[PDB]
């Protein structure tokens, strides 16, 4: 099942692409929509979707270690990797963070996707390598 | 890691895809690329990667099983997903394998296809049920 994670490292672009609102969320932007930009489609889900599958499908060690650190970083105090559930501890943590948990969180939301956007730049031409003659 | 691996299904369709040759396969065909349609980007590595992806990303049941019942599906002896391998038990029981085992595995290739076709409607639905708003 190893080659099939590594198969799908493509469909991973798309995921880091439907994150990017992420980048410059805003503290009363993640208040009002916290809820939706965490599923379905959401930013949140689809960034810590992605990363899980560059962390398991890419051939190239630095990008599984930088997938992995991003997925388990704390955004207030919660590992990014839960920020993407339907109704759990992220969806609850909004409404009952502060404006001060807030600003942090946000912060900390943009700085991944600085560090993503590296990220990404390796993937894509892992992804370009891997499928040359195909 | 289980989000990923659906979130992946869409990838599996390219897999059906670069298999088909499988489906009119001749046995003095195998004998001679016996090797390339085993590797790279050749029909039964696409093939068997592509079953794995269904079996582990589908969240339709029956096409879990198929998908599993294919890749276990003994081909001249050795079960389907074996003969995706870079020289493994596949690539030399085709040479050291007899107009006899040749013809067998080769019909059992073209049954799988058939069996294949069926399936593929099914995961063509659901990566267009799971993608309509997306």
């Amino acid at each position: 099942k190893q080659m099939v994670l590594q198969q799908a490292l493509p469909m991973t672009l798309k995921g880091l692409d439907k994150a990017s609102e992420l980048a410059t969320l805003t503290p009363e932007g993640l208040a009002r929509e916290h809820s939706r930009l965490a599923s379905g489609d959401g930013a949140l889900r689809s960034l810590s979707t992605a990363l899980a599958g560059i962390r398991a499908g890419s051939q190239v060690e630095e990008s599984r270690i930088q997938a992995g650190r991003l997925l388990e970083r704390s955004i207030g105090g919660i590992a990014l990797q839960q920020w993407g559930t339907t109704g759990g501890a992220a969806s609850q943590l909004v409404l009952d963070a502060s404006p001060e948990l807030r600003r942090e969180i946000t912060d900390q939301l943009h700085q991944v996707m600085s560090e993503v956007a590296l990220l990404r730049q390796a993937v894509e031409s892992e992804v370009s390598r891997v499928s040359a003659d195909y």
